[PDB]
């Protein structure tokens, strides 16, 4: 079976999708609209309103399909350097990715590329070897942890990247850093926060603050806490079945008690204890080619697994939510445009009508001549009703389409 992520991957497909219908839908209005109002040969059946708001609407389409073929799901980590942030993201890109071991103090980005190989951005910077990436960083003396910078990786590399993941790297926190400014600059648009720590060790207020900030702030941020350091309890199992038990209690408190962010029932499912070194190390031999080894293996692989789950399903109703209710709005105005010209072309096909009764009341010569010139322009105004009455009725399609779309991807879970 398949990475959750593809549920992301596909409403993407969709959504992009419908917005090109609509896109030219609109741009058929449009152009049967202002023809319409141009012909100078009927009696106005629109207004130029009416026509300029189409027009408005289709650049207005147009500007959100930039947008929205840009969307991509984001998660970001946080925490003590020494815990393992950096090594966590290594171990789901199954690479050494970030500069570890003994880092710089700024945000880094990790985000995927159709290039083959890898870059630096602010220019172009190249990056070869996670060597060459520790040093680009450490010659450039004008960053700064305000500042952030993006790892533009091969996304043939990592299927993460190739459906639309960017994976975020915060500064290390330590005890007086200031981690006000980080969620406004920065992780306004993240879907999942992963706080990655120690497990024998309680977290530090300081991370405390931030996730509760980010509670506070955030509608339902999805939080993640990853213990790490956890390949000690191959020499001392006893013990550090007491410890998981006594800090899973612990986490728990902090996520469904503390934070509210969880209840109780999926607390297990936000609470993981593994060791990304040795992760890394697995995944990185097996490319190339302890005790309680696959048991501890397993338990990342099914973090990463409850991960994606989460994110692509959270992603969703989170980038498209007000998309999608734009786009049946715009609906609604064409189709009343539409509307309202198929009832004016029908009230002066009427009126048409009646002076054509008249007219044969009236004297003889050129009666034909004149009827013709009547039966041609009534002709004209029938068959305005059906390109109106058409364009009403897919309206309602692209109506119907996008109600759709909000029952399979954007309800409340």
């Amino acid at each position: 079976n398949a990475s959750p992520l593809k549920h992301f991957v596909t409403a993407k497909k969709k959504i992009n999708g419908i917005f090109e219908q609509l896109g030219a839908y609109i741009q058929e209005s449009a152009t049967f609209l202002e023809d319409t109002y141009r012909n100078a040969e009927l009696d106005p059946v629109t207004t130029e309103e009416q026509v300029l708001d189409v027009k408005g609407y289709l650049s207005k389409v147009r500007g959100i399909s930039e947008v929205l073929a840009r969307r991509h799901m984001k998660v970001a980590f946080f925490g003590r350097t020494s815990n393992g942030k950096s090594t966590v993201i290594n171990a789901m890109l199954w690479d050494k990715v970030l500069p570890s071991g003994i880092t710089t103090n700024c945000f880094l980005r990790v985000e995927g590329t159709d290039g083959h190989e890898a870059f630096l951005l602010t220019e172009k910077r190249s990056a070869k070897t996670v060597n060459q990436l520790a040093h680009a960083l450490h010659q450039d003396k004008q960053l700064h942890a305000g500042s952030l910078v993006s790892v533009m990786w091969p996304n043939s590399k990592c299927p993460l990247l190739k459906d639309d993941l960017v994976l975020m790297d915060s500064p290390g926190i330590d005890v007086t850093t200031e981690l006000d400014s980080w969620i406004d600059k920065f992780c306004l648009d993240a879907d999942v926060f992963v706080l990655v720590a120690n497990s024998e060790s309680t977290l530090m207020q300081t991370e405390k603050h931030f996730f509760h900030k980010v509670s506070e702030r955030l509608s339902r941020p999805n939080i993640f806490i990853l213990n790490n350091r956890w390949d000690a309890s191959a020499s001392e199992p006893e013990y550090m079945e007491e410890v998981r038990r006594q800090h899973m209690e612990r986490c728990t408190s902090f996520l469904v008690d503390e934070l509210g962010v969880v209840d109780r029932s999926q607390a297990g499912d936000r609470i993981f204890f593994v060791s990304a070194k040795e992760v890394l190390n697995a995944r990185i031999q097996k490319a190339q080619g302890a005790e309680g080894f696959q048991v501890r293996m397993f338990e990342f692989q099914n973090f990463e697994r409850r991960f994606e789950e989460c994110i692509s399903q959270s992603a969703v109703k989170t980038k498209f939510e007000q998309h999608t209710v734009r786009a049946k709005q715009i609906a609604e105005a064409v189709r009343l445009i539409m509307d309202s010209l198929h009832m004016a072309a029908r009230e002066q096909q009427v009126y048409c009508e009646e002076m054509r009764e008249e007219r044969q009341d009236r004297t003889r010569e050129n009666l034909e001549q004149e009827i013709a010139a009547m039966n041609k322009k009534i002709e004209v105004l029938d068959s305005l009703q059906s390109k109106a009455k058409l364009l009403r009725n897919k309206a309602g399609w692209l109506d119907s389409e996008l109600n759709m779309f909000t029952h399979q991807y954007l309800q409340p879970s």
